[PDB]
DNA sequence: CGCGGGGGCGTCTG
DNA sequence: CAGACGCCCCCGCG
């Protein structure tokens, strides 16, 4: 089970062996969302299973909003919110309804999900 | 009702 | 592995 292990996983819940550095880099991605960090704040006590999740969450406390709109100059702290809001200025509404008499279009999957719950 | 704003998660690239 | 991009999901508000 380890008589030949060019590489191993660095996650303490795994520590299994691998042979291709890249194929192990791919395996490791599964564990990148299994590392329980915690907030550093004295006004928080949350835990995040990824560095990016914690780093994103930190912005909620710092108030930092580096993603600024080119149109209305609004400021956001998540690229997903900014790109979503971008579609509001771009008129990009690809989430059209599939019901037998509607086809109403939204710029967000969840907006379409709520709309469908109205049917 | 349209959209802000946080949670969780897969994933390519570095 | 981590940093960064993209989405789905859920909730709250004017
Ligand atoms: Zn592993
Ligand atoms: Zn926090
Ligand atoms: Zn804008
Ligand atoms: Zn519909």
């Amino acid at each position: 089970a380890s008589e030949k292990r060019p590489f191993m996983c660095a996650y303490p819940g795994c520590n299994k062996r691998y042979f291709k550095l890249s194929h192990l880099q791919m395996h490791s991605r599964k564990h990148t969302g299994e590392k329980p960090y915690q907030c550093d704040f004295k006004d928080c006590e949350r835990r995040f299973s990824r560095s990016d999740q914690l780093k994103r969450h930190q912005r909620r406390h710092t108030g930092v909003k580096p993603f600024q709109c080119k149109t209305c100059q609004r400021k956001f702290s998540r690229s997903d919110h900014l790109k979503t809001h971008t579609r509001t200025h771009t008129g990009e509404k690809p989430f059209s309804c599939r019901w037998p008499s509607c086809q109403k279009k939204f710029a967000r999957s969840d907006e379409l999900v709520r709309h469908h719950n109205m049917h």
